[PDB]
Protein backbone atom coordinates (compact mmCIF):
# COMPACT_ATOMS: atom_id res chain seq x y z
CA UNK A 1 0.00 0.00 0.00
CA UNK A 2 0.80 3.77 -1.18
CA UNK A 3 -1.05 4.84 2.01
CA UNK A 4 0.87 2.86 4.47
CA UNK A 5 4.13 3.84 3.12
CA UNK A 6 3.45 7.09 3.19
CA UNK A 7 1.38 7.28 7.30
CA UNK A 8 4.79 5.62 8.01
CA UNK A 9 6.41 8.70 5.89
CA UNK A 10 4.58 11.10 8.02
CA UNK A 11 5.67 9.75 10.94
CA UNK A 12 9.41 9.44 10.42
CA UNK A 13 9.30 12.99 9.26
CA UNK A 14 7.76 13.87 12.61
CA UNK A 15 10.36 12.46 15.22
CA UNK A 16 12.68 14.34 12.59
CA UNK A 17 12.18 17.31 13.01
CA UNK A 18 11.76 17.97 9.49
CA UNK A 19 8.26 19.54 9.94
CA UNK A 20 7.92 20.46 6.20
CA UNK A 21 7.98 16.85 5.32
CA UNK A 22 5.61 15.95 7.41
CA UNK A 23 2.75 17.75 6.35
CA UNK A 24 3.78 16.90 2.60
CA UNK A 25 3.99 13.32 3.29
CA UNK A 26 0.48 14.13 5.21
CA UNK A 27 -1.06 15.99 1.63
CA UNK A 28 0.72 12.48 -0.04
CA UNK A 29 -1.47 10.46 2.04
CA UNK A 30 -4.56 12.41 1.53
CA UNK A 31 -4.76 12.78 -2.08
CA UNK A 32 -4.53 8.92 -2.06
CA UNK A 33 -7.09 8.95 0.90
CA UNK A 34 -9.58 11.13 -1.71
CA UNK A 35 -8.65 8.93 -4.59
CA UNK A 36 -10.82 6.15 -2.30
CA UNK A 37 -13.74 5.32 -2.03
CA UNK A 38 -13.99 3.91 1.57
CA UNK A 39 -13.87 7.72 2.75
CA UNK A 40 -16.19 8.59 5.31
CA UNK A 41 -16.23 12.77 5.95
CA UNK A 42 -14.93 13.14 9.29
CA UNK A 43 -11.54 11.51 8.42
CA UNK A 44 -11.76 14.28 5.84
CA UNK A 45 -12.43 16.76 8.47
CA UNK A 46 -9.42 15.20 10.27
CA UNK A 47 -7.14 14.86 8.12
CA UNK A 48 -7.24 18.08 6.74
CA UNK A 49 -7.35 20.10 10.36
CA UNK A 50 -4.22 17.86 10.88
CA UNK A 51 -2.63 18.77 7.59
CA UNK A 52 -3.08 22.52 8.01
CA UNK A 53 -2.42 22.83 11.76
CA UNK A 54 1.12 20.97 10.82
CA UNK A 55 1.86 23.52 8.54
CA UNK A 56 0.63 26.19 10.60
CA UNK A 57 3.05 24.92 13.57
CA UNK A 58 5.96 24.39 11.46
CA UNK A 59 9.12 26.55 12.68
CA UNK A 60 10.12 29.61 10.63
CA UNK A 61 12.38 28.76 7.76
CA UNK A 62 15.90 29.30 9.17
CA UNK A 63 18.46 30.35 6.08
CA UNK A 64 21.05 27.76 6.00
CA UNK A 65 24.98 21.03 2.38
CA UNK A 66 21.28 20.18 1.96
CA UNK A 67 20.79 16.45 3.17
CA UNK A 68 17.20 16.25 2.35
CA UNK A 69 17.68 15.64 -1.19
CA UNK A 70 17.16 12.31 -1.76
CA UNK A 71 13.80 13.09 0.52
CA UNK A 72 12.99 15.51 -2.02
CA UNK A 73 13.46 13.08 -4.50
CA UNK A 74 11.28 10.41 -2.62
CA UNK A 75 8.48 13.20 -1.63
CA UNK A 76 8.60 14.33 -5.82
CA UNK A 77 9.80 17.96 -4.59
CA UNK A 78 11.84 19.37 -7.00
CA UNK A 79 13.44 22.09 -4.36
CA UNK A 80 13.40 23.10 -1.04
CA UNK A 81 9.91 23.76 0.20
CA UNK A 82 9.00 26.69 1.88
CA UNK A 83 6.95 27.24 5.19
CA UNK A 84 4.65 30.20 3.57
CA UNK A 85 3.89 27.90 0.55
CA UNK A 86 3.08 24.95 2.19
CA UNK A 87 0.43 27.09 3.66
CA UNK A 88 -0.48 28.89 0.65
CA UNK A 89 -0.69 25.29 -0.90
CA UNK A 90 -3.13 24.45 1.36
CA UNK A 91 -5.33 27.28 1.36
CA UNK A 92 -5.61 27.03 -2.26
CA UNK A 93 -5.91 23.65 -2.31
CA UNK A 94 -10.28 23.24 -1.82
CA UNK A 95 -9.90 19.47 -1.35
CA UNK A 96 -8.03 20.01 1.70
CA UNK A 97 -9.28 23.47 2.70
CA UNK A 98 -12.77 23.04 2.37
CA UNK A 99 -12.71 20.22 5.15
CA UNK A 100 -10.55 22.43 7.68
CA UNK A 101 -11.81 23.21 10.93
CA UNK A 102 -12.83 27.54 11.25
CA UNK A 103 -10.77 27.42 14.44
CA UNK A 104 -7.63 26.30 12.62
CA UNK A 105 -8.91 29.30 9.90
CA UNK A 106 -8.94 31.70 12.51
CA UNK A 107 -5.65 30.55 14.19
CA UNK A 108 -3.82 31.81 10.43
CA UNK A 109 -5.50 34.63 10.20
CA UNK A 110 -4.18 35.58 14.02
CA UNK A 111 -0.90 35.01 13.50
CA UNK A 112 -0.02 34.86 9.87
CA UNK A 113 -2.39 37.88 8.48
CA UNK A 114 -2.91 40.17 11.65
CA UNK A 115 -0.01 39.54 14.29
CA UNK A 116 0.05 41.87 16.96
CA UNK A 117 2.40 41.49 19.97
CA UNK A 118 -0.22 43.59 21.71
CA UNK A 119 -3.51 41.41 20.93
CA UNK A 120 -2.67 38.09 20.61
CA UNK A 121 -3.43 36.80 24.60
CA UNK A 122 -6.91 38.03 23.93
CA UNK A 123 -7.21 36.46 20.62
CA UNK A 124 -5.51 33.20 21.37
CA UNK A 125 -7.34 32.84 24.37
CA UNK A 126 -11.02 30.92 24.24
CA UNK A 127 -10.09 29.88 20.45
CA UNK A 128 -7.83 27.27 22.27
CA UNK A 129 -10.21 26.24 24.54
CA UNK A 130 -11.78 25.42 21.51
CA UNK A 131 -8.97 23.63 19.69
CA UNK A 132 -8.23 21.73 23.14
CA UNK A 133 -11.54 19.85 22.54
CA UNK A 134 -10.04 18.68 19.33
CA UNK A 135 -8.08 15.12 18.64
CA UNK A 136 -5.41 16.06 16.08
CA UNK A 137 -4.63 19.23 18.54
CA UNK A 138 -2.23 17.89 21.52
CA UNK A 139 0.67 16.61 19.42
CA UNK A 140 0.92 20.13 17.87
CA UNK A 141 0.88 22.23 21.17
CA UNK A 142 4.75 22.57 21.25
CA UNK A 143 5.46 23.59 17.64
CA UNK A 144 2.54 25.99 17.50
CA UNK A 145 3.73 27.63 20.84
CA UNK A 146 6.81 27.50 19.60
CA UNK A 147 6.02 29.51 16.49
CA UNK A 148 3.91 32.26 18.29
CA UNK A 149 6.10 33.07 20.76
CA UNK A 150 9.00 33.47 18.11
CA UNK A 151 6.90 35.63 16.09
CA UNK A 152 6.35 37.36 19.96
CA UNK A 153 10.03 37.42 19.94
CA UNK A 154 11.23 39.04 17.21
CA UNK A 155 8.55 41.44 17.20
CA UNK A 156 9.44 42.33 20.20
CA UNK A 157 13.30 43.14 19.15
CA UNK A 158 12.23 45.18 17.85
CA UNK A 159 9.86 47.36 20.09
CA UNK A 160 12.58 47.09 22.53
CA UNK A 161 15.93 47.60 23.26
CA UNK A 162 16.33 47.29 27.15
CA UNK A 163 13.36 45.68 29.07
CA UNK A 164 12.54 44.03 32.50
CA UNK A 165 12.63 39.94 31.85
CA UNK A 166 8.83 40.65 33.42
CA UNK A 167 7.65 42.62 31.07
CA UNK A 168 9.25 40.85 28.07
CA UNK A 169 8.09 37.05 29.79
CA UNK A 170 4.79 38.35 30.60
CA UNK A 171 4.46 39.70 27.34
CA UNK A 172 5.58 36.03 25.48
CA UNK A 173 3.69 34.13 28.00
CA UNK A 174 0.82 32.78 25.22
CA UNK A 175 -2.83 31.54 26.89
CA UNK A 176 -4.36 28.24 27.21
CA UNK A 177 -1.57 25.27 26.68
CA UNK A 178 0.52 27.55 25.17
CA UNK A 179 1.78 28.69 28.58
CA UNK A 180 5.30 28.27 29.70
CA UNK A 181 7.14 28.79 33.30
CA UNK A 182 9.49 31.58 32.82
CA UNK A 183 12.57 29.55 32.79
CA UNK A 184 11.46 28.02 29.71
CA UNK A 185 10.25 31.51 28.25
CA UNK A 186 13.59 32.61 28.85
CA UNK A 187 15.05 29.45 27.13
CA UNK A 188 12.73 29.89 24.07
CA UNK A 189 14.11 33.23 23.89
CA UNK A 190 17.98 31.80 23.93
CA UNK A 191 16.72 29.38 21.78
CA UNK A 192 15.33 32.20 19.11
CA UNK A 193 18.95 33.28 19.77
CA UNK A 194 20.86 30.85 18.62
CA UNK A 195 19.00 30.73 15.50
CA UNK A 196 19.81 34.58 14.71
CA UNK A 197 16.27 35.23 14.78
CA UNK A 198 17.05 37.96 17.52
CA UNK A 199 20.66 39.21 19.22
CA UNK A 200 20.13 39.30 22.62
CA UNK A 201 21.86 39.97 26.57
CA UNK A 202 20.16 37.80 29.17
CA UNK A 203 20.63 37.58 32.63
CA UNK A 204 21.49 40.60 33.75
CA UNK A 205 21.49 40.80 37.51
CA UNK A 206 19.31 43.53 36.48
CA UNK A 207 16.68 40.88 35.96
CA UNK A 208 16.24 42.72 32.19
CA UNK A 209 16.81 41.85 28.97
CA UNK A 210 18.89 43.56 26.19
CA UNK A 211 17.94 43.45 22.74
CA UNK A 212 20.60 44.47 20.09
CA UNK A 213 21.21 45.47 16.82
Amino acid sequence: TLANYYENLVKVFFVSGDPLLHTTAWKKFYKLYSTNPRATEEEFKTYSSTIFLSAISTQLDEIPYDPHLRMYRLLNLDAKPTRKEMLQSIIEDESIYGKVDEELKELYDIIEVNFDVDTVKQQLENLLVKLSSKTYFSQYIAPLRDVIMRRVFVAASQKFTTVSQSELYKLATLPAPLDLSAWDIEKSLLQAAVEDYVSITIDHESAKVTFAK
